């Protein structure tokens, strides 16, 4: 059902202190290879007044390179599909929830996702927009209760050099039966995402993520 070449579409509606907005998007990756491509569309309530930055991780984990014989979680649960939820915290006390759900649907991967976002600085960076994009990072996933949860602190580049870091707390579900899943065990996903383009004081996004996964690879004395 997971071909070497997918395409997605994407719907995403919410609000960030008060700000209503609306995304669109499309886009193309290699599921196996773990690269993808998004283009994004801000439809309503754009230019957004507030860094586009911190809906980046909103818009894909069927791309992921499970390499080693990790057992793949998402692509295993088509034709189902599965669902995230993550709560993202700001070190600065910014606030975002991200509930998405992952169908399949005539051969395209579909995604719809609601986002909230409260409690942003009103001088931060996000508000302020001062963000130039994140820094690679490493996800810790684990099962869970039938599912698994995922961790990791990114860094958000900032105007002048610095960084605001951020806690992403996630939980991934299936909407395919136990009694069918090969479930892993905990591993890690490291990933690169990168913004390719921007027009229109960021109306127009494209977006670009490598993500691989595996185990650690030091010796163990256990």
């Amino acid at each position: 059902l997971i071909t070497e070449n997918m395409h997605m579409k994407l719907y995403m509606e919410g609000t960030v202190n008060n700000h209503h907005f609306k995304c669109t998007s499309e886009g193309e990756g290699k599921p196996y290879e773990g690269t993808q491509t998004m283009r994004i569309k801000v439809v309503e309530g754009g230019p957004l007044p507030f860094a586009f930055d911190i809906l980046a991780t909103s818009f894909s984990k069927t791309f992921i390179n499970h390499t080693q014989g990790i057992p793949d979680f998402f692509k295993q649960s088509f034709p189902e599909g599965f669902t995230w939820e993550r709560v993202t915290t700001y070190e600065d006390g910014g606030v975002l929830t991200a509930t998405q759900d992952t169908s399949l649907q005539d051969g395209c991967l579909i995604y719809n996702v609601k986002i909230r976002g409260v409690n942003f600085p009103s001088n931060g960076p996000v508000m302020q927009k001062k963000t130039l994009g994140w820094e690679a990072c490493t996800e810790m996933l684990y099962p869970a209760d039938g599912g698994l949860e995922g961790r990791a602190d990114m860094a958000l580049k900032l105007v002048g050099g610095g960084h605001l870091i951020c806690n992403l707390k996630t939980t991934y579900r299936s909407k395919k039966p136990a009694k069918n899943l090969k479930m892993p065990g905990v591993y890690y996903v490291d990933r690169r995402l990168e913004r390719i383009k921007e027009a229109d004081k960021e109306t127009y996004v494209e977006q670009h993520e490598v993500a691989v996964a595996r185990y650690c690879d030091l010796p163990s004395k256990l």
